């Protein structure tokens, strides 16, 4: 009655799953609890698990190699991966946003740029979340402090959000998508008794969640209010990965 | 000396004044406080004093007759000219804004349009007023319950303006020009003794405020604070039309 098979299919339905993030995703976990590197035999047995190929593991590896984003030890004739450098830092920078509460009912705000800037938005700190609604005005998210003082800074009023801004919401804040998710998800009704199959599920429920966490907009999260996707979807994310636990693999 | 001669010049100096436009005015005022119409004559001698021509006033009344804004009667050998039905409406319709106390500190806002319309200020009933500072966003003043429910309607923050929409609301909402008829205004030093001189020197600081007024944005000047140049600009105004007092045009 296996859940790793079904869960596989039901993310792959949605959007193909790469096996390179899924790595990403899981030699990103493994190293924000201790395990700074996992052997490729060990690596190999969750590519397996997922119902792939070691062969595609291996071109997976070589893509993450060339591109700087995976870093690799041959002690004897074990081989041994781990997040470089430059993608542990830029994990560790997301990580409040994939494993943190959430922001709950955030409050948002709307910041005009200046008639001299075309591309603003780019002039916006990495601490800011913004999604366009206009083409010099977005929605806003993060410390107004952050917010240059040639923006035109603007608080909501007590009137709900147009259509028009709700329609651009509902995209940037995948309402549809983290509902989608937690359908999905909803599947998962026992915690398997392998040690492998607990780390299988674990990785697939964590990249099915920073696949989307990340591709969303937590502005355009904040405009949807206290009653949004997200706020449900995290809430069963955690829960799983609680009752799933913290797996080394072996 | 006169205080009239000097005022006219600085007045045509900041944008050269239209004839008709000030007779407009004129009859505005005198029909404000019950003088429903004004005698040829009168009037002539209020265009006479002014520094003009008999002439210049016949074409002025030639222009608002056939315009809709003026209305003729003919008692005898003397001319009785008042403002039209359309144009008294149209007159009273803006009273407040002319010689109402003023809007102070009024709040501001912030609005924006749907994507789908272009020309969506149209869309805004004359009750709101609207300063572009985008193609699709404005700053407005006004009843807020109706600024449409289609619009993105957002508040003031903590946070000043930037120094882009200082400049939008500094022009739009006439601050220079304010300060300017201000100091125009500093010159009249006493109240004349003659009642014509009393009158001319009234209708010349109403129209001079009454084409500034109209022109500048009620919501550009609520952007621009209790320290703007209308408030100011507003009392002395004020204060000159209360010191001439009204003055029926006997004469």
């Amino acid at each position: 009655s296996d859940p790793i098979r079904p869960l596989v299919e039901a993310l792959n339905a949605e959007a193909p799953l790469k096996l390179w993030s899924v790595l990403v995703t899981c030699l990103g976990d493994v190293s924000r609890d201790g395990v700074i590197e996992v052997s490729g035999v060990a690596l190999s047995s969750f590519v397996e698990r997922m119902g792939l190929q070691p062969q595609a593991m291996r071109v997976a590896l070589h893509r993450l190699k060339r591109d700087g984003w995976v870093e690799s030890r041959r002690l004897g004739r074990v081989g041994f991966h781990r997040l470089s450098d430059s993608a542990l830092t830029q994990t560790r920078a997301v990580a409040g946003r994939i494993y943190g509460p959430g922001a709950g009912p955030a409050p948002w705000h709307l910041a005009g740029m200046p008639p001299d800037a075309p591309d603003g938005l780019s002039l916006l700190p990495d601490t800011l979340s913004a999604t366009p609604i206009s083409r010099r005005f977005a929605l806003i998210c993060g410390p107004l402090e952050d917010v240059p003082e040639d923006w035109l800074l603007t608080a909501p009023s007590g009137r709900g959000l147009p259509v028009w801004v709700q329609d651009v919401v509902v995209e940037a804040g995948c309402e549809a998508e983290f509902k989608a998710l937690e359908r999905t998800l909803a599947q998962i009704d026992k915690v398997p008794d392998t040690r492998l199959e607990r780390f299988t599920l674990r990785v697939l429920v964590l990249h099915a969640w920073r696949r989307l966490i990340l591709r969303s907009s937590p502005a355009a999260e904040a405009a949807l209010g206290g009653a949004r996707a997200e706020i449900s979807c995290r809430a069963r994310v955690h829960q799983l990965l609680d009752q799933l636990g913290s797996v080394e693999p072996d």
